[PDB]
């Protein structure tokens, strides 16, 4: 048992809710919140801008030190950093950005990072400003992640479409 509340169960291990991931994280304080990161950990907008804003820019300060030491992430890759006031840890995962021409095939590799964590609160990778089809992202999530994932979908119209079209 865990404290995630109000989720619809899609599969044995995937759950979904119409929610603002920032407010969800602040309420639950999960072990892991997933950020929709880019390879530079520049948290300017979308989910990343919102998570970073909620940390009062502490996420960005930590991220800049990470990049200065390690260089950029790979598309499809991830790193574990602090969750600050939102979670114990933040798993920064880079899904392909279709608006940059990145290979959508890398979305499966991106979701594989979730399997290193038993339970996660996460957005749909490559959705939103990353330009992929969220219906597709949900399908890849369900067919790739084997650990327990609680998906937060900000947009109510999208949430309803994702549920109603789910196979
Ligand atoms: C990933 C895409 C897929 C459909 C959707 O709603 N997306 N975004 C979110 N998903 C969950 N929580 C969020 N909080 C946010 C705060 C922001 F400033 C901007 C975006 C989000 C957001
Ligand atoms: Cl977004």
């Amino acid at each position: 048992v865990n404290s995630f509340s109000g989720y619809l169960k899609l599969t044995d291990n995937v759950y979904i809710k119409n929610a603002d991931i920032v407010e969800e994280a602040k309420k639950v304080k999960p072990t892991v919140v997933v950020n929709a990161a880019n390879v530079y950990l520049k948290h300017g907008g979308g989910v990343a801008g919102a998570l970073n804003k909620a940390t009062n820019n502490a996420m960005q300060v930590e991220s800049d030190d990470y990049i200065a030491t390690n260089g950029p992430l790979k598309v499809g890759g991830s790193c574990v950093l602090s969750g600050h006031n939102l979670a114990k840890h933040c798993l920064h995962v880079v899904g392909p950005n279709v608006n940059k021409g990145e290979d959508i095939q890398l979305l499966k590799s991106a979701y594989e990072n979730f399997n290193q964590h038993e339970v996660l609160l996460a957005p749909l990778l490559s959705a939103g400003i990353f330009g992929a089809d969220p219906i597709h992202s949900l399908r890849v999530c369900v067919d790739t992640v084997r650990t327990n994932v609680y998906l937060a979908v900000f947009d109510k119209n999208l949430y309803d479409k994702l549920v109603s079209s789910f196979l």
